[PDB]
């Protein structure tokens, strides 16, 4: 292994549902992350809400947490900062879905003023919870590793601006993945599989296993998709070839494992030339990010 | 910890990108000396020149592995040379029939089933084609390391003859088409050598309380033969749903990949009851069947 030893293999051959080839772990400090996602998840939404609500069963699978499996790759204290990140970004899209288009996009661009390299987060204490939350935690996760704080408040400001901005209904998977991979957060997500094992891949080095990450996007969005159906694949697949949702189903699980299969050819490609230990690392916990989150929906009541 | 003979080393299918089973696999300790036989068997049981000789030898070639030391690789070595062998002669009449018309491939299963007697005398068929010659001896083999449960496998072969291909039209619904690859494909006769090859048997009590995990599994054999040899249900599935084949070839995978998850899940409610040792012996074996096979096709 080229990542740190920061969490323990999961079973997954032991959870009939789960069918991915990439493996599942877990953080050794779940219990620790679970108790900061708890109290950010109280400070970050409102009692009685739909969004508090929808927090509660996200951290609610006996068989683990989003981040503490999906993450397990991360050191412990940027693991705790990330999750808490994502995690105010997740209610956010909680809030948003419910949102008509307009409302959607001005609440995207008021949570975006946060997103400064020099936020002061008292200055938010008149704003929504979302807002005065997400100031919180960013200002930690500049502290703790200023040299990357350019970038990812780039790529959150990138999210925010793109990850929702489409006008309708999608008919060809063609259109529809690419969308989908960074509305579900994947460029988001694998941002921080990076930033939590403190590492970054070069530009050359990118652009090298740039096809092997839109397969592994491709996958966590479209799996997401597939467990959620019990805006989705299943539907655009339905009106693209105009079947059934039990025969469109079946299609999504077989692009899934193809693109499955995809990513793992295109990292034997990439791995025929010489490989840093960033490009093994990557590699090694997008694996552990994309088969984990197979495991938690897999698992997930 | 294993349940079965300690006669196979795993393979990493991890490492070949195609491969998508969830399931093991594995490869023989005696490889080579199987091989060896069907390579011998081969020569006798198909006439050099022949379509069905070329198909044998494309089948016993994939640097990767055999189908039989790798699909078998639970058995034990003396009984996995005879049962690779027996089925290869079955396989080689498979080649042989499905190029003909149906009712003249009727008449092919009928001939060779005049073999499938405990009695069986080979020289009594040093006259007939080379399938029936070959089979019988081999047959006879079989019978003799195991008399016990010889009647039970001439009663397994002739089923087979009697199923396998009854049918010459098409195929326009899954929910048809399922039943009847999962015996085309000889998952019956596979599974009932698995195990055989491993000198068990399943009661019928046993059996019964396992045949939809069974039936799932052979419908990921089949099938996923069919998705490798596409490049069949997914012509059953274009006609069905009115799809691309390219469409149809997503949603087969999808049916496989389901159906594996849902021999999982039987084998899971199995498992909250008491099960014996032969229950245990055979999940574990006909899992590494059915993974080998997706291996072994993956490789192909």
């Amino acid at each position: 292994s080229a990542i740190p030893s920061v969490f323990e293999t999961l079973q997954g051959y032991k959870v009939p549902v789960f069918f991915s080839r990439y493996p599942a772990g877990i953080s050794i400090a779940a219990q620790e992350v679970e108790d900061a996602l708890r109290k950010i998840d109280e400070e970050a939404s409102e009692e009685g809400t739909r969004e508090r609500r929808r927090a509660l069963i996200r951290h609610t699978n006996p068989y683990g947490d989003p981040f503490t499996i999906c993450h397990c790759s991360a050191f412990p204290d940027r693991l705790a900062l990330l999750s808490c990140l994502v995690e105010v970004m997740w209610i956010h899209d909680d809030v948003t879905e419910e949102m008509d288009h307009i409302s959607a996009c001005r609440e995207h661009d008021e949570l975006a003023k946060v997103l400064q390299l020099d936020i002061d987060p008292s200055k938010f204490e008149s704003g929504n919870v979302r807002q005065k939350s997400l100031a919180v935690v960013l200002r930690k996760a500049i502290d703790i590793d200023p040299k990357q704080a350019p970038a990812m408040i780039e790529m959150l400001r990138h999210y925010l601006a793109t990850f929702d901005n489409i006008g309708g209904d999608f008919t060809r998977m063609e259109e529809y993945m690419p969308y989908r991979i960074a509305n579900c957060g994947y460029w988001m997500s694998s941002y921080f599989i990076r930033w939590g094992m403190d590492m970054t891949l070069s530009e050359e080095e990118y652009a090298s296993i740039e096809q092997f990450d839109i397969a592994m996007g491709n996958v966590l969005g479209l799996t997401n998709d597939y467990f959620s159906w019990n805006r989705n694949g299943v539907v655009v697949l339905m009106k693209e070839h105009h079947t059934t949702a039990d025969a469109a189903k079946m299609m999504l699980l077989g692009v899934i494992v193809e693109q499955e299969s995809l990513a793992a050819k295109l990292k034997e490609e990439r791995l025929k030339k010489p490989a840093s230990k960033e490009i093994l690392q990557y590699f090694e916990a997008i694996e552990l990010y994309v088969g984990g989150s197979c495991y938690w929906h897999s698992t997930a009541p």
